[PDB]
């Protein structure tokens, strides 16, 4: 795991990004813009993780509820269907999570966001968008520590709610490994922020958490985040 071959990966793909790795509470930095690791960015869709935890834990929803599509056009046509929280989770289908956020409400949301200490822990006044255009912001090291705690079932929620949310986040089974994670793309902010935050569950059971964060642009393919993550995790020989 050379802290420079990963740099040629970010150098090549033409971007400014960091990959934060946390192995058993030890944090390492890789990429071509290590300064991004302690700078705040909007969490975009990575916040759905906390949103789901707050919603489940507080019985505003449950993992079997079917969220009904009432027919408005949405940004992607794969969002234009009925789905559960878990399906909405894998599609990053923000209208489902905004309706959840309105159920939770500002007071409960701000109290939970502050109790968890997520990012700057500020949600402002509009319950249904504070994670997409501000004021809520989080550094990539804070995301890796958050997602690390979730992988270890260490966040201040009941175990069953955490386990429910983890099972919403399965991305790949490979070589006997498991990668869990949540993509994120804030396309309105400039520069655009890309997020891919999760963890690797190595066959021995060991857990290594990651927060890939990078500046983004409209023409890039969605797979650019997984590409940059997988070829890195194998270069550090995590996978
Ligand atoms: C929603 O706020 C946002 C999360 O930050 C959405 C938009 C982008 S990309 C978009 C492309 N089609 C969706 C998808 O991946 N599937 C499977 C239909 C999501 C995004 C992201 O992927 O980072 N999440």
């Amino acid at each position: 795991g050379h802290n420079q071959v990963i740099h040629q990966y970010f150098d090549e793909k033409n971007t400014s990004g960091v990959l934060v790795i946390q192995t058993d509470k030890k944090i390492n930095l890789y990429g071509n813009a290590l300064s991004r690791a302690n700078t705040e960015y909007v969490p975009a869709s990575t916040f759905k993780m906390l949103n789901a935890l707050i919603g489940l834990e507080n019985q505003k929803t449950d993992i079997n509820e079917i969220f009904k599509w009432k027919g408005e056009k949405r940004s992607f046509t794969a969002w234009e269907k009925d789905m559960t929280l878990g399906e909405a989770m894998k599609l990053s289908a923000v209208p489902v999570y905004q309706e959840l956020a309105r159920r939770i409400g500002l007071d409960l949301m701000q109290k939970e966001v502050k109790r968890i200490g997520f990012g700057n822990a500020e949600i402002g006044q509009q319950v249904d968008n504070f994670w997409l255009v501000g004021p809520l912001k989080v550094t990539p090291i804070q995301e890796v520590e958050f997602v690390s705690q979730l992988a270890h079932t260490q966040l201040p929620f009941s175990e069953k709610v955490q386990a429910n949310v983890k099972n919403m986040l399965l991305l790949e089974e490979s070589n006997g490994y498991k990668i869990f994670g949540k993509t994120g793309w804030a396309m309105d902010i400039k520069p655009q922020v890309g997020w891919l935050t999760g963890w690797v569950e190595q066959p021995d059971g060991k857990i290594v958490a990651f927060a890939l964060n990078m500046e983004m642009r409209s023409e890039m393919p969605a797979s650019i985040r997984n590409e940059l993550l997988m070829k890195s995790l194998k270069q550090l020989n995590i996978i």
